């Protein structure tokens, strides 16, 4: 049986999952309600400095896992890339993560990894037994000074909510690197495309079973017209917010076009609450290869995401997650569809972990036909 499949939208998890089926003799039909392929992994080439613009945001392609870098590299060519990233606080400009150098730099020292680990142990706060928050997490980790310029400020500014209100949870281990490594991610796998991200969904998207209809919203009544669908839009919205909105924190980001080098990286933390942006990113250093005399950056704000704002980072609290289980008690009853993706599993995803998944659904959902056996309204665990 040739399935025909709906699939809304087109960022990794519609086209990854559009692929698997559509090699398998589905007739796939995927949808986007934005004017270009992509979703919020989309880039383009900048008219009057040629730059390749990540549109929505510094994306940056890491990995452990082998199966998922042998798929992007079918569809890519993946240029060595580790990202490095500087923070800029207390009129100083440090390397992120907290490592060595930092360490050295903040306390004007020359420490070994040794004396490192013998400076934070000391500069930790002995007083809390059993950190309940956050704000106690880390300072028993790291200390005052440099809880203050590296967290303090980046959680109020990132969250809109002091450290004083989230759990030590979140901090699970010492955030310090006691060598001069700086690289930011730790995954095997990391590099970038060279012709972007774009080229990279278009190739997925390159196959005969695979029709893509661009600037065209999901409406409800079409899903009649398929054997299964899977969604990989905001699960809340699907049901028309119909309890409210689930809560995420939104990105604005100001663009602007400099002559030459405007910060000398790619990304440039600004850790303070003196400074209104999270960071600046400066898009031409996300290509090594490529060289640009003008060169578009971003200034990036975050502030809580209201109507018609793009969903970025979901906030996931107690009241969040309680709101959740109101659509998953309706999501779950649902027949012949699949919620899947950033959006419609309310999680923050990463490009690689987005893609493992997308493969496993579209196995799950091959092997459900082989069989004969019912698709689950959700591969992944939720809550
Ligand atoms: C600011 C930011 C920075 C990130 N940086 C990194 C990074 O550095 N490295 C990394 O690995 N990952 C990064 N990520 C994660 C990465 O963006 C996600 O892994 C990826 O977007 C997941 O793709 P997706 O297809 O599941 O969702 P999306 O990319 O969001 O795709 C959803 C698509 O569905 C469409 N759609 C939604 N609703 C409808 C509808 N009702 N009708 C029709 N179409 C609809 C949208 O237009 C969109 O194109 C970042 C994410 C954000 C937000």
């Amino acid at each position: 049986k040739s399935k025909k499949i709906l699939i809304v939208g087109a960022g990794f998890s519609g086209a990854v999952i559009g692929r698997q089926l559509a090699e398998k003799g589905h007739q796939v039909h995927i949808i986007d309600q934005r004017d270009h392929i992509g979703g919020n992994s989309y880039d383009a080439r900048d008219s009057e400095t040629n730059v390749m613009v990540h549109v929505y945001g510094p994306h940056i392609f890491h990995t452990d896992n082998e199966t998922v870098w042998n798929y992007v590299n079918k569809h890519a060519e993946m240029m060595p890339y580790v990202n490095r990233v500087k923070a800029t606080v207390n009129g100083q400009v440090f390397s992120l993560p907290i490592n060595l150098h930092t360490i050295n730099q903040f306390f004007s020292k020359t420490c070994s990894p040794d004396e490192a680990r013998a400076l934070i142990a000391e500069k930790g706060d002995s007083t809390i037994a059993d950190p309940q928050t956050f704000e106690e997490e880390a300072l028993r980790f790291i200390g005052k000074e440099l809880y203050e310029a590296f967290f303090k400020g980046y959680t109020i500014k990132q969250w809109g909510m002091q450290p004083s209100e989230l759990p030590a949870s979140i901090l699970k281990r010492l955030p310090v690197r006691f060598n001069y490594d700086d690289n930011y991610f730790n995954h095997k796998f990391q590099g970038m495309p060279k012709c972007g991200y774009t080229q990279m969904i278009k190739s997925i998207l390159n196959h005969e079973n695979i029709k893509v209809d661009l600037q065209r919203e999901f409406i409800v009544e079409e899903r009649t017209h398929y054997d299964h669908v899977f969604y990989s839009g905001p699960l809340d919205a699907f049901y028309g917010y119909q309890y409210g909105r689930l809560g995420y924190r939104t990105l604005d980001f100001k663009k602007f076009t400099y002559q030459g080098d405007y910060q000398g990286c790619a990304v440039m933390n600004y850790c303070s609450v003196d400074v209104p942006y999270t960071r600046i990113t400066e898009h031409k250093y996300f290509s090594p290869w490529e060289q640009h005399d003008g060169s578009v950056c971003y200034k990036e704000y975050s502030r809580a995401c209201e109507e018609n704002d793009i969903p970025y980072y979901p906030i996931r609290q107690m009241g969040e997650m309680a709101l959740l289980e109101k659509y998953l008690s309706l999501a779950e009853n649902e027949t012949n569809i699949t919620f899947v993706g950033r959006l419609g599993t309310y999680r923050y995803l990463d490009m690689d972990v987005t893609i493992a998944e997308a493969l496993k659904t579209a196995e799950v959902y091959l092997n459900s036909l082989t069989e004969n056996q019912p698709m689950p309204v959700f591969t992944v665990s939720v809550r």
